């Protein structure tokens, strides 16, 4: 058959830059003759030959007349969506995989596995499908809106890991992953550790041992939980990130957070997913995040790096590696994947970009693109162009 | 060249969920710009690879100026149409089959077979397709609107089964099944037993032995018709189902049709087409079946399940398995279908919500799917969310 | 490679039946959302797989600003379009091909030759291209109106052979066949008989060793010619048809010529394009062909059947096999074409039903599709059902 | 896997044809239903099977609310996109390949890739894809708009051939070629001679052994500067076309630069891309020109062919082939290409017909094609039929 995907070592580079900018809503004046679909939480996955381009859509486009809740974040009608990377997300362009309100999929060299989220708040169900056919589903185990990844889980020899949480968004959720293989769980792993919050994990191969994620606490902190899974052994450690360079928004001055590494701080209310990639070399890793310009809105992004080290005890400062939206553009949530070219795989992040014009209009986002490409430094910043009154 | 398709046993689970919510006219305001087309009668059916959403189209688009007559089930414009499933029916994402008022298709492992029925209400003609070619007919033998299924076919090794049916709508209609390979008619099959009034039979494998169909009798009862079709001797028997939970609509309350398992009862006049679906288990098999959740209108939709015993003799009450269509949303015909996983069937249900406000406006329909996935009890309903005066 | 295509005998059936619709203007009302192509001159032809629905577009769109000129047959901006059949040839769905105002096209069993004519009356050009290549052209020899088809050409083993014809069409316009092989002409024939007007040839395989056509006079008589090409020698010969159910618009009354078969009649002047296709058994060959229901409008649409006997010597009336359009609807050009099943040809007519609101209002066409399909007798008529005024 | 690409001798043929008109904004009505997508320079580069038709959008549609900006050459929104060649460049037809302010693609027989360049006009970035994934970059070297081809790049055997440049506009921009294999740079080539000024290269193979370009000088002359770069020993030489058929706009009159082949002569300043392509026979080489009717505004597009000679130091005019456009319709950008026939290539030449209307309206362009097809001359020229008011 084709043979499972597995990490390889990064294709060379050691800046990213400007890549594709998706912008569906500069088709959707009134004027206009498109139909681009109303979404929220894009991200990208890709398998060997192709990438596509996820979303949970509201199921209703622009120009037309179901605006009024597409604020909201869960309810009956939200629908995990995909187009090819490249394509514009509108109504005949996607494809409509399964009703859910969180999502995740991912390649595992052979097929695309999906995976939704819906159901009541107190008792929501993760539902899997391999291909076509539906296989599998988890259930609530703290009942208090079980929810996911919003970006792509992470396959290798065929075993496909997944972070789920359930808990309260302004207290406990401890999240598990799941083992999936051919669109079945295998096996649930419980993490230990600082597991108090842990949510919107984006995560990522380290090598072929460990998988890394730098999830979100949107209880107690503006560090972000990171998680290191032993592939091997099938246990995970969660801590949280001791850099001084806070991730989150809504975050403090960075290094204002005195104590030793595991300190909550202040601000630690709220919070937004984060980008986070590996750049695979033979041997240093380099970590690559986004955060957003602003310390308490979504607005801005730039980009970071820190090569080796250890994430949970190094308080040292990332370095800032280049603007990739200006504090004038949204920066909302951020996230990390990575093309397949013929002998290496080429890291990216992906960054929502929000079109908020509040409750009273519609509520939709355009996805900017940067990629590990190439030496120098990271040159051009991306605006949406979108004017949300046409 | 590929082999033929057999049924399987079904993939492991206990209880189906929503999976999946096709609403075509949630982009059809008058402000949008989208086609999607205006149907009746969906249903779905699968080949190894894909499945295809198909409905019978009055060949006009909403927003449009072809909304008159749209409420009308058979005139020279409708036709057979399909679309890959998780795709919007719409003018340019539709391929257009067949001129067709009544239809089915089935895919037997190799080529998909279409079936349309047009014509003169007194001398119509079933008219079959195989790939893109045209390669037989049948005539009709009581002239009284020849008519088929309105969901899918099933095949076994390369031989697929139908059923067709001719006679009064308020009288009798003696369905008869048209074996059929390669798109030729090969044989026809006379049923036994109780065969005053079949029609609209929706039918599955219950084994490679057994075709088994749970159909409506328009004229004479809200039990429905169960046929158990014998694809090694190609002999067919017909029998009302005995229990008390009578799964036609109208009907009258449940139990209340009292004497032997045949006995017609109250209220049979009218019917919908009723889902059904076979979940086949190593030792065992369980029977789904829908029905609308109000008793005489066309409104709700619940899920029941029955394993093993015989449909012909049992009179125990279904096991109501969950609420699919609440009593607030419309609940039309429904149909069983069968997703192929990579080693097993995934049996689900799939429902028409038809969008009605009369004959002064647009008349078209939703699609819902159910699928067997994972334990525990069905979760979440669902709504078209479309507002008929946008 | 793929093997080169060649006739085969036909399906066993022995009427034609209702297949299709393309009406593509029911969805080009100002209020909708869609773009159909305006055109005329639509047929189809079919490789092993697929079968493509040819037309030459005014390069507009219904709604649209460019209504004027597009009743007019040639102009700069015509071009040869497609689509696979069974999908609306709208601005997003076809394919353009190549500039022209007169086309053909046909598949040999490996790929798609496409035929144009375009360039200044007096000084037409026949441009052929093989898939995306253009490969070779044949210049005006008569200098008036270079001119072909209109329907698919003819491949036996490689060797595709296409009618041109050039001259005045209310005088001589003696007709040629080129013999085209992977895109390039190889010889040129030049028919023998009664050679002063043939345009527009519908043309197919009587057998491996003959293609037959019935073809337009638009000058002399109401009787169409008819060219018997033997593809062993490559030469042709053409002579009127004796029948007296004349096919030609206008013509006179049935049987109201007198004299030899050869005589010319009255109403010659003006023409219009005829549908023919053969149905080739073992010992017998039928010739199907359409007519209009009027003698002098282009209105109604009939087919008629004849087995055997020789069409040049032959007197007898064909006969009557069925009304596929009533008075009350337009019947234009007609076409015969066959769709390969696997191991039989279906022989099929394609009915232009031309939307003339006169030179004031867009002018465009649906097409009909009727196919031979099992026994009896054809049951039902086709309509647009298009408003002209929406 | 697949075989290398190599140049062929080309098809036979000594006249060059219209051959398709691509014109999308003929659907931009306001009261049209379509999104043509707008554009400027466009370019075409074919593989194998197909071509592609490129061009460099506004992110934005007719009709639509951002023309505002679609008439300025460089932003931070201008994406490299592609339709496949006879498709109309849409919103949803179309592909997004990357952010780019100018671009160039080529099919090396396997794969595409794909060249784009963006950054600020100091310091700018070719950034280069290889099917899905992007690969490299390359720096500016003189920090003034570093900037590509515009239409097709050139490999042979694998290695891909780009002129790229960098400098001012109205001064020195020596361009320099990249060597490019599986999106990787591994060769930069830095010409000999007539250097100052070179950019908007149109290349193709005068043989294996060799790639011509005529380019564009913006600042000293109205000869086009024409590269000569040895495939074998990666080296290039460059100098002044010295045929009095000047081919740039504007130009002086046709053979009034008095003095050697390297004398710049009059009205340098300015230029125009000018299509070139290659006619390889046995014996000899055809060199095919295209050039605007007028000598001032970028108004109708002439063709003109030599055979054989050196370009650098031949003074003759050059061969009238034919009116492509009249001089009362925009002619700007033009471009060679070639198309693979089975066993040879088809010349082309594609023209860029702008839709202008200055700053307060949108400013987009219709693709007109003329290729190498059968003898006589060339027939009948290109309107784009297009109403900006509309
Ligand atoms: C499943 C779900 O509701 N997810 C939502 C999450 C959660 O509210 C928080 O992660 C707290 O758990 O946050 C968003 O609100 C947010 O910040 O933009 C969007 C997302 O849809
Ligand atoms: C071929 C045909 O007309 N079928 C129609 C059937 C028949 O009327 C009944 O089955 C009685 O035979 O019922 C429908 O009316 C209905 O209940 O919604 C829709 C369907 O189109
Ligand atoms: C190439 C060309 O102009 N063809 C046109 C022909 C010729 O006028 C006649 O065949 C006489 O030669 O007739 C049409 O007019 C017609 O009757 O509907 C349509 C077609 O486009
Ligand atoms: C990268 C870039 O800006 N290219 C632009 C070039 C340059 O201005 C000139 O070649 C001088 O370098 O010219 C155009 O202006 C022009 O003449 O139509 C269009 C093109 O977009
Ligand atoms: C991971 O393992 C596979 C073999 O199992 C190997 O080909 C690949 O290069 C390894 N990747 C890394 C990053 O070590
Ligand atoms: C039906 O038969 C085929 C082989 O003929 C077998 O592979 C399949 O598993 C059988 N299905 C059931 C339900 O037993
Ligand atoms: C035509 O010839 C081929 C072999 O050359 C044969 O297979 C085919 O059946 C023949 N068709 C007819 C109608 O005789
Ligand atoms: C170029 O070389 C290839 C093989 O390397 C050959 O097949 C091709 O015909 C050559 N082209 C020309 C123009 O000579
Ligand atoms: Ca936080
Ligand atoms: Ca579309
Ligand atoms: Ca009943
Ligand atoms: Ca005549
Ligand atoms: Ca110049």
């Amino acid at each position: 058959e084709p043979e499972w995907t597995y990490p390889r070592l990064s294709c060379q580079g050691s800046t990213f830059q400007k890549a594709l900018l998706i912008s569906p809503h500069r088709f959707g004046e009134a004027r206009g003759n498109s139909a681009p679909l109303i979404i929220r939480e894009p991200f990208i996955a890709c398998g060997p030959k192709e990438c596509k381009h996820f979303a949970l859509t509201h199921y209703a486009a622009q120009p037309g007349g179901y605006y009024n809740g597409t604020r909201e974040d869960r309810n009956k009608l939200r629908h995990l969506i995909s187009v090819k990377l490249g394509k514009i997300p509108t109504v005949e362009n996607s494809i409509f995989h399964m009703a859910a309100w969180s999502g995740s999929a991912c390649h595992d060299g052979r097929e695309w596995t999906y995976i939704g989220v819906d159901g009541p708040d107190s008792n929501a169900l993760i539902k899997i499908k391999y291909g076509e056919a539906y296989t599998d589903t988890y259930h609530s185990y703290a009942n208090n809106i079980l929810r996911t990844q919003e970006s792509a889980c992470n396959c290798i020899g065929g075993d496909c890991y997944l972070m789920i949480t359930d808990g309260s968004a302004s207290g406990i959720s401890k999240c598990r992953f799941l083992k999936i293989r051919e669109g079945r769980i295998i096996k649930e792993i419980f993490p230990t550790g600082r597991v108090e919050h842990t949510e919107e994990c984006t995560c990522g191969f380290a090598s072929n041992k460990t998988i890394e994620c730098a999830c979100r606490d949107n209880s107690y902190t503006a560090k972000r939980p990171f998680v290191k899974l032993n592939v091997e052994t099938d246990t995970a450690e969660i801590r949280l990130m001791c850099t001084e360079t806070y991730l989150d928004t809504p975050r403090p001055d960075d290094g204002s957070i005195t104590g030793p590494c595991e300190s909550n701080g202040d601000k630690g209310r709220g919070g937004i997913k984060g980008g986070f990639v590996h750049q695979r070399m033979a041997s240093k890793i380099g970590r690559w995040y986004s955060r957003t310009m602003s310390k308490t809105e979504r607005m801005g992004m730039e980009l970071y790096v820190r090569y080796d080290g250890d994430p949970w005890t190094d308080s040292d400062a990332l370095a800032h590696s280049g603007v990739m939206v200006s504090m004038k553009e949204p920066g909302w949530y951020s996230f990390g994947f990575e093309i397949k070219d013929k002998k290496c795989d080429v890291p990216c992040i992906g960054i929502e970009m929000v079109h908020d014009g509040g409750k009273k209009t519609w509520h939709s986002a355009a996805t900017a693109i940067y990629c590990l490409m190439g030496s120098g430094q990271l040159l051009w910043d991306t605006v949406t162009g979108v004017d949300m009154a046409l």
